[PDB]
C-alpha cells in the first residue's frame, strides 16, 4: 500500500500536540518522541530487511547510502543528500531541503521531527550498529536546510 | 510524496499507546481519537478538494463513491467497498477486508482505528454535510470484515 504523506503528517501533528499537553516541557517531548521513534525503528527494520537486498552487512558508508537512497524513499517518499563526512568516516549528515514530517508548517526548544532520530537509532541497533542521530539544523527554526547528523559509535557484539 | 504505509501505521500505534497511558479508560481514548480525527479531517479536506475534480457538490451517493474510490486510495492506499445502502439512501457502509491503520496486528472497548471516524466527519462537515461515522465491525475484534457505517444527518446551512 502506497499512500500520500498528508494523513501521516497530520497524524504525527496530532501526536506532537498530544505530547505537548502531556508534558508542558519541550525537552521532555523531545525525549518521548525519540523513545517512541526508537520503538518504531526496532520494528521498522524487519520490514525493511525483508524488502531490500542488503543482507547481513554492518558497513557505515553503505548504511548511509541505503538510509538515504532506499529507506527514506520507501518510508517517507523523499531522498536526502548525504554530505559532510568526517575525515575519520564515522559521521555524516542527511540534508533535506524542508522538514520531512511537516507538509503544512512558544516552543523554541521543541525538535518537532525528533521521532526520526529514534527511528534511525532503533533500526540501526537491530543490525548491531550503535549510532547517534541528532538534528543540527531545522528549516522550522529558520535554518537553510534540515540536517540530521549521524555518528557511528560502535559495533554491538550481542 | 508517496510512501509506504509502514511508518504511518507504527506512528499511529505510538499515538494510541500514548493515549492509553494518558487515559486508562478506553471509551476516553475512543473519544480523543475521534476528536483528533475531526481536527485532521477539517484540514485534510482542503488538500483533497485541491487534488480532485468534485467541485462544489453535496450529494451523498456521490460522496460515498468519492470517499471509497478516490480518498481512501489517495490517503491510505486502499479501496473499500460501498454496500448495505438503506432504503432511504441516507446510510451506507464502507467494508474493508482488514483494518486499515493496522499493518502489524485487555482493551476490549478500544476502537483502535477510531481516528478515521473523526476524519470522515470533520472532512464532510467542511463541505456542509453533517454525517455520523462509526465502526460496526472490526477484524481486530474477530469480525469477518471491518465496517464503517456512515449516516447522513443533514445539510449544514452555514
Ligand atoms: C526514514 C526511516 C529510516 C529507516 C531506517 C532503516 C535503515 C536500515 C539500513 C541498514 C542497512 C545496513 C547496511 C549494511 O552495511
Ligand atoms: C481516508 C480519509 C478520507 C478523507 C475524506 C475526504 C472525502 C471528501 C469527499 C467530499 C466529496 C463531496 C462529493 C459531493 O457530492
Amino acid at each position: 500500500k502506497k499512500m500520500s504523506s498528508e494523513l501521516f503528517t497530520l497524524t504525527y501533528g496530532a501526536l506532537v500536540t498530544q505530547l505537548c499537553k502531556d508534558y508542558e516541557n519541550d525537552e521532555d517531548v523531545n525525549k518521548q518522541l525519540d523513545r517512541m521513534g526508537y520503538n518504531i525503528g526496532v520494528r521498522l527494520i524487519e520490514d525493511f530487511l525483508a524488502r531490500s537486498n542488503v543482507g547481513r552487512c554492518h558497513d557505515f558508508r553503505e548504511t548511509a547510502d541505503v538510509i538515504a537512497k532506499v529507506a527514506f524513499k520507501m518510508y517517507l517518499g523523499i531522498t536526502p543528500s548525504i554530505t559532510n563526512w568526517s575525515p575519520a568516516g564515522d559521521e555524516f549528515s542527511l540534508i533535506l531541503e524542508n522538514n520531512p514530517l511537516v507538509d503544512f508548517v512558544n516552543h523554541s526548544a521543541l525538535i518537532y521531527s525528533n521521532l526520526l532520530c529514534g527511528v534511525l537509532r532503533g533500526a540501526l541497533e537491530m543490525v548491531q550498529m550503535a549510532v547517534e542521530a541528532k538534528f543540527v539544523q531545522d528549516t522550522l527554526k529558520g535554518d537553510g536546510v534540515t540536517e540530521i547528523r549521524m555518528r557511528f559509535i560502535r559495533r554491538i557484539e550481542d
